[PDB]
């Protein structure tokens, strides 16, 4: 589809990370039905290989482990090679969990520290390019995510590289007075889909977005 | 394609006869909108149906005269259809008068938007280049409060805020440029599509939202 | 009630011959599932009973099917209230030998079954297309059995534009109204239907889950054929 | 959160659930209340199915051509969670695909006649063979339903047009696809699932025999 050149993705390499599913997913399949080439990844190759499969001939899955630099330059080189540079990059891997020192800088590496190496990692060929987009998806120590986006725009925006982030609100993941109790907090009344992160990303990622950098787009319903 | 598809819905732009109203009255109708657009005059409304051509009209509004307000809903009503989408485009005395059509308006609207369960709202402060800011943070102030009260009949209600756009308006051009960390003007159209994407569907879940298209100036 | 599954919150639904049985049965759920609900009935007392059983949720009008001037002037007074009409269920009809009948009493009973749905049908499309986004359910078990072509056509001619047309086709079903025995001979299910079975299936259609079944007839019988 | 097309307490089977249509309506009848036990060949599929249903559910390998898997997994089944409630088939090659049905059919159906209350819905395949297949589901759903009617089990088809999924996911065979749809679209499969799941409601214990057509005016 992008049956226009309106939010029309043809020609884009996007990897989204944590696609597997859930927000990542819906994120993947969006883009790639804009017409984006997409690589969605996931920490093991049968959740590799599912990424594929939903992804047909609009792109693949591989395994990625963010928290490991050997990992990331394996991944951006077989997507150089086969696909062409990375276009669009949507960091939204995570883990949502006293615990032990090592258990928590694991939870670091994995939700922010994997941002700035996957993203300065892109941001090479990007900048070389003067073309690119990164979104970073952040609603545990993900607070940090805003401010990081923000110092990374003021400083690549000269090189036509946007970076932004959508904020989501409580959304319906896969995971009775609970559900009514979250709700209450929404002005709007019900929760997300996983697809209006999607949109969100995917309005970002397009062309039509090439003055919006360093912003944070809440989808939340009004929570704000 | 079924995404950012506004086909059937009724969008009113005020202010839509040049630049940033004119771009998003144009692109609304691109997306499949029916598209009245208002001008002050009447030769300023028909240039607007002149460019609109099938996909909507042209009409006078007055936005300070309540008589002007009704009289010009009705008639898109009579014709057209509730309105769905309304775009509020376009010195303390003029930010307190323009800031009171967006309320005018936006209530007036609001009445079929929040029977229907169904609406968007989309203010657009002004463009850049102390009244700047006090204009700008008056529209914000007044979507944040009106969108918390409409949320959960599923309306929204955002705010669009442009940086620096290339306009008949805006050598002080390289100065302006300095402030702009992406080194360039905006287009009008990055203004509309922005607008765009508020306006559809797939932006149900956006409210009382500041959306900033201006190059990473904030 | 409380979620976005089959939630009709924020449409304007029209039910014809909504005083008692299925009318009732119809307008009661989607009320109940948050349509704004007009009911209509042949007299102005029939209209009030509607209005009382239906309260905040919408109100009753007098409507007589087979004329122009009655369809126009409540389509005028529901917009101007309530706004354009979304969801209409074609339900009126009166159940009563066509050789024995006068020509003036078999027109009356076409015009009322069958010309009626045509009528409203046309009307109501006009906004709905407009809009792209529309229902009409026409509830009919052998109003005639005229009505099922005529949905198939609709249908095709309207699909485009966001519109759904439907009919629903209701078996024996137990009205206000041995002969019950061999009734319940004919029925695999070995039961008659109760109103409520048949709301249900029409709020099913109405629904925005239901944006891609059209032209379609659904058969509530307990398995007739 | 309301009565109305509420399913708790149910027990539904689907089977070939770990994506699209399967997928898409074993999650709808979890989020109507439903105890769901969706299948796969595997239990790497069947351990996938677990993993996105929690506690609404699990995941079962099944082998739908062997009758000692399907006595193992309906016995499984009736010991955690109780009688299989609803039946979701969800699928020459047509012969062995319909014998599937009839087996899984009956052997649910000993349960459902002696308590008097069952669905059983046959999802027909997306759309030459494609109308053998249907005919073939549609006339066994009809015989099935006529016979266990009165005992208070329904028995209907689903029949999917052209849905959007892996299988029809080249630029001008899409187009080709889209020209015999009134509708000018693909459906999702969330559309099949909202149809299988109001058919297996406590709403449409008067449906049976019947072919529900979800394809945007196609026919």
């Amino acid at each position: 589809n992008a049956m226009s050149q309106f939010m029309n993705l043809e020609g884009k390499v996007a990897l989204v990370t944590g696609a597997s599913r859930g927000i990542g997913k819906a994120i993947a399949e969006l883009l790639a039905e804009r017409g984006a080439k997409v690589i969605g990844t996931a920490t093991s190759e049968s959740g590799a290989q599912a990424i594929s499969d939903y992804l047909g001939d609009n792109g693949k899955g591989m395994a990625l482990n963010v928290t490991n630099p050997e990992s990331i330059e394996a991944v951006l080189k077989a997507i150089t090679d086969e696909f062409g540079g990375v276009d669009i990059l949507v960091n939204n891997a995570g883990i949502t969990r006293r615990m032990k020192e090592e258990e928590w800088s694991d939870i670091m590496e994995t939700n922010l520290t994997s941002i700035f190496r996957l993203s300065k990692a892109v941001l090479r060929g990007m900048m070389k390019k003067r073309q690119g987009r990164i979104i970073n998806v952040a609603s545990a120590a993900k607070a940090g995510v805003i401010g990081f986006t923000k110092s990374m725009a003021r400083e690549v925006a000269s090189r036509g590289v946007t970076v932004n982030t959508v904020a989501p609100g409580f959304i319906e993941t896969d995971m009775d007075e609970q559900r009514t109790a979250t709700l209450a907090q929404v002005p709007a009344g019900r929760l997300g889909d996983p697809r209006e992160i999607a949109s969100a990303v995917a309005f970002l990622a397009s062309p039509e977005a090439a003055y919006i950098t360093g912003e944070t787009l809440h989808v939340n319903g009004g929570m704000y």
